[PDB]
This record gives C-alpha cells, structure tokens and sequence, in this order.
C-alpha cells in the first residue's frame, strides 16, 4: 500500500496528478549526498560525483540525498510513499559525502555540470553561511541559461532583527525556501530575512531512505525538494514557460501567512500556480 506523505497533499500536488500532470520529461536535479538507485521507489535517470572519494553517485552513504529525492519523485505505484512529481527525470549528483559535508569546490562543479548537462531544475538542499564570486557565478549562469534553482533557507532560526538565510538561497537568482509544519506556522528552525521567497512542508517528512527504507526527517532541506517538484508539475503543463515564470507564478499564488520577513510570500498552491 502507498502512502501519501502530508506535505504532497498540503501544496497541492494530487490534483495535477489526477489531471495526468506528474511532472515527466522534466530533468531535476538533485545536488546532493547522492541517490540510492537501487530504491524500489524510485528511478535515477543519471547523475555524477564529484565527491573525489565516492566516486558513485548511486550509493547514498549518508541518506539526505535519497529522503530529499522521495520528496521530489518517488514513484506512483503500490508501494512506500508518493511524489511532488512522480514521473521527473531524477538525476543524482553527489557533492556531499558520508558525513552530509562537502568542499564548496564539489558543490559548485556539480551546479556547472547541472547547467552543462541542460537540467530543468536544480535543487540544492544544502548551504552554508558564507558565499563566494564562484558560488554567485554559477548560480546566476544557471539561472541565465533557464534552469529553475531552488535552494532551503537553512535552519538558523531568528536572531535579533538579521537575515539567517544562508548561501546559496540568499542570492537573488535562487528561490529561498523555509519551512512550515501541517498547520502552516513556522517551524522555529526555519531561518528568516528579506531573502526567504516562499515555505513549504518540513516537519516530520516521510520520504526514502536508503537500503528500501523510509524515515521521517525536519528541516529546510525537507521544504525545498516540495517547490523543486513545484516546479516541475508547472513545467508539465507549460513546457514553453521559462524559469522567471515558472518562479512568478509559484510566488504570485502562495497563500499568505504572516510577515514575509518570517514567511515569504507563503506556502506554495501548485495547483493555482500551474494555472
Ligand atoms: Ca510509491
Ligand atoms: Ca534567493
């Protein structure tokens, strides 16, 4: 029996599905620890390592890079858990290794081989406090070139009257996205500043893990893979629309919740921004 993970069904996603909009041919890119292609379900389309000592991206020896992955497309079937976009064209590219770290140097040579390669969306649940010319670079080049980037906010919370959003989510180019619980408050780990964009479901998020696993984790990382399958539902439906629409329609149809230096925009309704 398949289950239904909460925060699918919070943003919207079945009703896409039930229109036949399940997000196929639509490439995303996972920017991660790796996936584990032997889960049941899911389906791994490709993917690279640019971890120098785990040189398959396939083998996921941390588990964030597979549970971030069900959240985006974890298969339609009669088995574990379902989705944002079911039918997407996963693609595992490690730059975090078993310890869920990465040089800057892996997590960037892994954006450009996202961009190289012609990834619909990007999505990089991971971050730091810190940014570079090299990081801002490779994002903006992705994003001048079409691809959707969505990263999380990062899980510093408020402190005093300053933005906790971390890097690569505070650039401009890149969505910034927090999360909310299923009664849409905030989660207290969810960072904030004028860069947060929109939330998304990430407490308590069933998804994969690896050895045909599944586990409930909290955190931005959990929220961001909802708006990176967002964005690939939208693109089912309108192949022609390019990124910044594709970005104007998920903020333009959020349904508001307190301030956005908190909450954005609001939580993403996929199903009135894929018109
Ligand atoms: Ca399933
Ligand atoms: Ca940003």
């Amino acid at each position: 029996a398949q289950s239904v993970p909460y925060g699918v069904s919070q943003i919207k996603a079945p009703a896409l599905h039930s229109q036949g909009y399940t997000g196929s041919n639509v490439k995303v890119a996972v920017i991660d620890s790796g996936i584990d292609s032997s889960h049941p379900d899911l389906k791994v389309a490709g993917g690279a390592s640019f971890v120098p000592s785990e040189t398959n991206p396939f083998q996921d020896n941390n588990s964030h890079g597979t549970h971030v992955a069900g959240t985006v497309a974890a298969l339609d079937n009669s088995i574990g858990v379902l989705g944002v976009a079911p039918s997407a064209s996963l693609y595992a590219v490690k730059v975090l290794g078993a310890d869920g770290s990465g040089q800057y140097s892996w997590i960037i040579n892994g954006i450009e081989w996202a961009i190289a390669n012609n990834m619909d969306v990007i999505n990089m649940s991971l971050g730091g406090p810190s940014g570079s010319a090299a990081l801002k670079a490779a994002v903006d080049k992705a994003v001048a070139s079409g691809v959707v980037v969505v990263a999380a906010a990062g899980n510093e919370g408020t402190s005093g009257s300053s933005s906790t959003v971390g890097y690569p989510a505070k650039y401009p180019s890149v969505i910034a996205v927090g999360a909310v619980d299923s009664s849409n408050q905030r989660a207290s780990f969810s960072s904030v500043g004028p860069e947060l964009d929109v939330m998304a479901p990430g407490v308590s998020i069933c998804s994969t893990l690896p050895g045909n696993k599944y586990g409930a984790y909290s955190g931005t990382s959990m929220a961001s893979p909802h708006v990176a399958g967002a964005a690939a539902l939208i693109l089912s439906k309108h192949p022609n629309w390019t990124n910044t629409q594709v970005r104007s329609s998920l903020e333009n149809t959020t349904t508001y919740l307190g301030d956005s230096f908190y909450y954005g925009k609001g939580l993403i309704n996929v199903q009135a921004a894929a018109q």
